[PDB]
């Protein structure tokens, strides 16, 4: 269900409200036992990379399947095993801060307009086929978009 | 000239480099002075709005039809005439910080890009047909862009 967009009526929709704000993502601050925990909670394909989890600024997008070889290439006791040396290996890497070197690491463009301004930039959103890996407030992560939150929207809007 | 794009060769383009950092806008803290004197200096119809020129922080676009008629509607002397009263009224008015209430001052996205990554982003700035009145550095003015001046740079990626 979508509309494209008819620009015909007094209303006001907030891109805000539309991005989840419960985003899940990894930073380069991230320790190995941090970057575990993160693909154990998320299965997203791209995240946001995140220059520190305090601050919320964004270096750029990354792959969940390279963030997992990251995590695996330093994990495994064979990258070099007793029992004892198992689960030492694994603590002892899992305490490091990670070396995000070699992760799919890439830019992307967001489509994240001022709050209100989605009553005509809907029109836009229809045509790019909104789905993106973050939105940012001037670089801060805000939240993340797909059309699909944005089409029980126009719905609401049409009816309305 | 164009191409739109291939993604064929290991260089690196500059967006920051293809802008034009050289931009004149127009700020809320204006004063009609300084309102004029931007009106007198570019004849660009869609300017950047910035909050504070010692900042460059990003309010929206603004309509110089609109900036000129604002200031039209307070220095013109019958607004309420001897050349005494003709001459003190501009002044007066010159010195008061300008009212842009009523401008045509709306929103626009821009496709700004991390620097270097026009060497697959020109994809995108071909097919969005590239013209802005601003880009910015996380909110503040960086500069403005045109197709025309990637298409300068895609001649020469072209060709190298």
């Amino acid at each position: 269900p979508d509309l494209g967009w008819n620009q015909l009526s007094k209303y006001t929709i907030f891109v805000e409200d539309i991005m989840v704000r419960d985003v899940k993502f990894v930073s380069a601050s991230y320790t190995y036992g941090e970057l575990r925990t993160l693909l154990q909670t998320t299965t997203v394909k791209t995240l946001p990379l995140v220059d520190s989890k305090d601050s919320m600024i964004l270096l750029g997008s990354v792959e969940r399947s390279e963030l997992q070889a990251l995590l695996q290439r330093h994990l495994c006791p064979e990258r070099r095993m007793s029992p004892e040396e198992i689960e030492a290996w694994e603590q002892e890497q899992l305490s490091q801060p990670v070396c995000f070197d070699s992760c799919c690491i890439d830019q992307s463009p967001f489509q994240l307009v001022e709050q209100t301004t989605l009553h005509k930039t809907h029109t836009l959103f229809s045509l790019l086929g909104l789905h993106l890996a973050y939105v940012t407030s001037m670089g801060k992560l805000r939240g993340v978009l797909a059309l699909e939150e944005l089409q029980k929207a126009i719905e609401g809007h049409t009816k309305s």
